[PDB]
């Protein structure tokens, strides 16, 4: 897989974000993990966090997998780096999404991201605690 570049346009909510793509305006769910809706528990949580990586970050990048790269909604699939972090297993670590819609063929980061889920449940982190 390959980086390649964006720009942020606005924090949406915790696996949601609307960034700027070869110069047109995409929303991006990200790859692999769920976040709470925002009228949930930790759903505010999840979305500071995803907004804090992604503004604060001077280079905001898109990863595409193998697969689909858009969903039934036109949502972009993609991983999101903040300055080299990977926002998907960032929030994953962290106890505020769970890995889920774990498709074959956009899967290539699954393994790493189930041990970061394993790591935030042994912690009981958030939605683990
Ligand atoms: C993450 C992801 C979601 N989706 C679809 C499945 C879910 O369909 P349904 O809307 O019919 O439930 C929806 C979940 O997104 P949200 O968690 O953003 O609601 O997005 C994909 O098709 N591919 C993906 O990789
Ligand atoms: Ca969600």
């Amino acid at each position: 897989l390959h980086k390649e570049p964006a720009t942020l346009i606005k924090a949406i909510d915790g696996d949601t974000v609307k960034l700027m793509y070869k110069g047109q305006p995409m929303t991006f769910r990200l790859l692999l993990v769920d976040t709470p809706e925002f009228n949930e528990k930790y759903g505010p949580e999840a979305s500071a966090f995803t907004k804090k990586m992604v503004e604060n970050a001077k280079k905001d990048e898109v990863e595409f997998d193998k697969g689909q790269r858009t969903d039934k909604y036109g949502r972009g699939l993609a991983y999101i780096y903040a300055d080299g972090k990977m926002v998907n297993e960032a929030l994953v670590r962290q106890g505020l999404a769970k890995v889920a819609y774990v498709y074959k063929g956009n899967n290539t980061h699954e393994q790493l991201l189930r041990k970061a889920e394993a790591q935030a449940k042994k912690e009981k982190l958030n939605i683990w605690s």
